[PDB]
C-alpha cells in the first residue's frame, strides 16, 4: 500500500490518513471491481487512491479546493484517477448529483455530518457499506447516533498506532493521534 | 475480512489475531497470486486463512497439534485450504522441507525465533518480506536485533486497538492487548 | 499509592480505578488539607481512599449498597475513614445535603450525569475542581458538553495503560480499557 | 502539579517529561521528606522539580550542559532548588560522589544504562526505589534485564496519553509518544 511519505502534503489540507487506518478502511469497505464509491472529504486523497485502484468508479469530494488539488496531484504521481470524478464544493449538494453507491467513506465531515449520512443512506445500494473516520470526540458520538437513528447496526474501532523512529541511541516509538472508524454492518 | 468471532477457538490454542492486526499484516505482506508464503505459528489460523485466499501456496506450521487442528477446521468453515500445506511439529525442521518463499509471517516464535529467522533469510526470494508478530516485550527486541543482524532494514509498528461494546447504558471501549509487527523492507 | 490488588473486590461493584488513573485524578484535583471533596460513584472506594488521606472532609456516594460496603471495608483495611461520610442512595438527592465543595470527582455517573453536574456547579467553592471519569463513549461527550454549557473551560485526557505480566517465556503487556478524565480549569 | 507548558524548553534538551508520566513517577517513588534522591538525566528538569519539593535532598545529573542549565532555570521560575545539587558531566562518575539514595530515577540513560544501574544498586538504601524512564524499545529491554540480573523484582507500565486540543470545529485528541516506566519493588 502507499506509505504516508509518498504523498504530497499541503498545509491547509489535512492528511494523508495513516496508512494503518487506510489499510483497515479497505478491509471494512470490502472493495469490489464493480463497486461505486464516494469519498466525502478526500483531503490529501489517501482513501481515494486506495479506492481508485480497487473499484469501478470513485467520486471524491471536498469543500477545500487545495484538497481537491492535492488529491489530483497525488492521483497522478501514482498513475491513477481515470475512474475518479473530482468534485469541489459542498458535500450535501455534490452528493445529490451522484449515482447510487456501494461504498461510502466519510472523512472531513465538515460539521454537516448528520445531513451527509442521511443523503448517503438514500443512495446506498443493498449490501452497501458506510465508514466514518473520526478525529473529534464529537464526531465519534454523532456518527454512532446518526447511523443508529438511520437504522444501521453500528460498530466502532479506535486505533492507536506507534511507529518506531530510528535514532542513533536506538528506536523510539512515535505516536499518531487516535482515529476512530464508525462503520455499518455489511 | 473474516471477523474474530467467526473463528472457532480452542483453549490451548491462542488467537485468532485481531482482525485489525491481520488486516495490516496483509498490507505489509503485499500478497500476490503467484507468491509462496509460510505462516510460522499458525495458531487459530487467522493469518493462514487470509493468505490462503490471496497467494499461490501457503505452508502453515505449529508445534501445537491443537493449533494445526483448529486451523484445518477454520479453513473448512470458510472453504479454503486446498493450496495449504499443514505441518505439525518443530518450526526449524519443517522450514527446511519447504520451497523458497516470497512472504514469511512469524507468529508464535516458540522461543526459537533467532533460528527461525536465519532459516527464513536463507529461503527468501528476492523482494520477499518478513513480518514477525510480537506479544512479548522480549520478542519485540529479539526480532529487531536479529533481522538487523541478518542485514535487513527493520521497522516496527505497535497497535493498540479498542472496539466498542454496546451496553444498555452506552458504548464502552474494550481494549485488545498491544501487538507489535516487526517487518523488513520490501 | 495503594495498588489495585490491595483492594477488596465485589463482583457487582466495579473498580478499583487503575492506580495510574487514580494517580492522575489526584494531580488534577490538587488535594489540600482544608479541602472538602465529594466522590460521586465511589464504587470500590479507590478515589475515596486517596482523597481520604489528603483532605479535610470526604463525602462518598453510590446507588449500589454493595459499593458503599466495599468502600467502608477498604477504608478499614487501610485505616482511614474518620473524615469520610458514606451516603447510600441517589446522587442528586445526597448531593443536596452536602456542604460546599472544593473538589468533585464523578465516577459512575449512573446516567444522571447532567443533573449531577449542575448541582455540583451550584456548590463549587471558588477555585473548585471537577473531574469526571469516563468509561463509556457517551459519557465523554456528555461531560464535555455539560461542563462547557455550565460555563467551564473543559479539558480531556485519555489514558491507555499496559502493565507487564511476568510469564515463564517473558513479559507480556496487558492492557487496561481506556479511561478518560474530563476536567475543569482550576 | 506543574504543567508541561510552564516549563522553559531548549532545543538541544529533551523534555519536560509528560505531566501524566511525572505524576506517576512520583506515585511509584513514594517521596518522603527525609529521602535522598538522584535524577539521572534531568533534562528540562521536570522530575527534579517535583522531587525537589518533596524530599530532603535531590542530586540532578546530565552530560548535556544545556540540560543542567534549563533545569536551574526551571527551578528558579518555580522557586525551588536550595536542596538541589546540580552535577554536569558523566553519570557513572558523578554517581560515585553522592551519598546513599532512597530514590533513583533514571531518564536519559545516555546508553551507559547498565553501568548506571549497577552503581545505583550499590548506593540504594534499604527500601529504596529505582524508576527507569524508557523512550527507546532497547532501553525497555535492557532495564528489565539489568534490574532482574541485579536481583530486583521488576515491573513495567507503558503509558499512552492523548490530550484534547480545542479546535473551532471541535476537540481533537493529540497523542504523546509512548513512555515506559521500569521499576523495582518497594
Amino acid at each position: 500500500m502507499i506509505p504516508d511519505d509518498e504523498f504530497i502534503k499541503n498545509p491547509s489540507v489535512p492528511g494523508p490518513t495513516a496508512m494503518e487506518v487506510r489499510c483497515l478502511i479497505m478491509c471494512l469497505a470490502e472493495p469490489g471491481k464493480n463497486d461505486v464509491a464516494v469519498d466525502v472529504g478526500c483531503g490529501t486523497g489517501g482513501v481515494t487512491l486506495e479506492l481508485a485502484g480497487r473499484v469501478r468508479r470513485v467520486y471524491a469530494i471536498d469543500r477545500n479546493p487545495e484538497a481537491i488539488s492535492t488529491t489530483e496531484m497525488n492521483l497522478q504521481r501514482h498513475g491513477l484517477g481515470d475512474n475518479v470524478t473530482l468534485m469541489e464544493g459542498d458535500a450535501p449538494e455534490a452528493l445529490c448529483k451522484i449515482p447510487d453507491i456501494d461504498i461510502a467513506v466519510v472523512g472531513g465531515s465538515g460539521g454537516e455530518l448528520q445531513e451527509i449520512l442521511r443523503i448517503i443512506k438514500d443512495k446506498l445500494k443493498p449490501g452497501g457499506r458506510i465508514i466514518v473516520t473520526a478525529i473529534l470526540l464529537e464526531t465519534k458520538f454523532e456518527a454512532m447516533e446518526c447511523l443508529r437513528d438511520l437504522g444501521f447496526d453500528v460498530n466502532i474501532t479506535e486505533l492507536n498506532i506507534a511507529r518506531g523512529r530510528a535514532l542513533d541511541r536506538g528506536t523510539m516509538m512515535v505516536s499518531r493521534n487516535p482515529v476512530a472508524l464508525i462503520y455499518t454492518g455489511v
